[PDB]
């Protein structure tokens, strides 16, 4: 359609920083392909491959998989969407995956997503169940009437490991330690595109009207027909 212009992008953003939320937005919105390395390695792990079994491991000790197995994977799902926009997704993550991906297509626009620290520390460990029935209560959206309690029973709610405050602090020291190179690469190369913001609503209006000077919106789905 738009035939040498099509759109190399990545996007990038801390967990609980709404990039989820915004990539499913340009995906509704525009046409391209969206590729996401989590989604990749979730796929070879369902079908149990070699490289599923290799990530599990590294996933299951919450580390990054090695950046060159990362790199071909990626890559040679690429070799087949050349002839499609793309949204890369969590891919490059650490600065060898942007000079190798560098080294193989040129990356034309990098969009960043920048939330206050607190605000993404607040998302992360919103989430509290009550063991015996597995409800769930997400401090920002239904918190429990008495902190810590379930509504109806009375019994102590509790929280993951992984959701405690002290964990995701740790999470999002790591994810920034690994993603500011790539950050200040991009800068140099003048592709980086940040947007700030507390709220994904008032940072999706920027990113949208950014993406529509860029590319094809997806024919017509008016599905608020409102
Ligand atoms: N570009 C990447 N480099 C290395 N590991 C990755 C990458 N993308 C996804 N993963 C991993 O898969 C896990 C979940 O990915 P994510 O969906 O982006 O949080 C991460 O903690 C890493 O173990």
């Amino acid at each position: 359609g738009a035939s040498a212009r099509l759109l190399r992008a990545a996007i990038m953003g801390a967990p609980g920083s709404g990039k989820g939320t915004v990539s499913s937005r340009i995906t509704k919105h525009f046409e391209l392909k969206h590729l996401s390395s989590g989604d990749l390695l979730r796929d070879n792990m369902l079908r149990g491959t070699e490289i599923g079994v290799l990530a599990k491991t590294f996933i299951d000790q919450g580390k990054l998989i090695p950046d060159d197995v990362m790199t071909r994977l990626v890559l040679h799902e690429l070799k087949n969407l050349t002839q499609y926009n793309w949204l890369l997704d969590g891919f490059p993550r650490t600065l060898p995956q942007a000079e190798a991906l560098d080294r193989a297509y040129q990356i034309d626009t990098v969009i960043n997503l920048n939330v206050p620290f607190e605000v993404i520390k607040q998302r992360l460990t919103a989430r509290w169940i009550h063991p015996g029935s597995g409800r769930v209560y997400n401090i920002e959206f239904n918190p429990p009437k008495t902190m810590g309690i379930d509504d109806l029973t009375g019994e102590p709610l509790v929280q993951r490991e992984d959701d405690r405050p002290e964990t995701v602090v740790k999470r999002l020291k790591a994810y920034e330690a690994q993603t500011e190179p790539v950050l200040e690469y991009y800068r140099k190369k003048g592709v980086l595109e940040t947007f700030s913001g507390t709220e994904t609503n008032k940072i999706w209006p920027h990113v949208y009207a950014f993406l529509q000077t860029k590319l094809p919106q997806r024919s017509q789905e008016t599905s608020v027909t409102p």
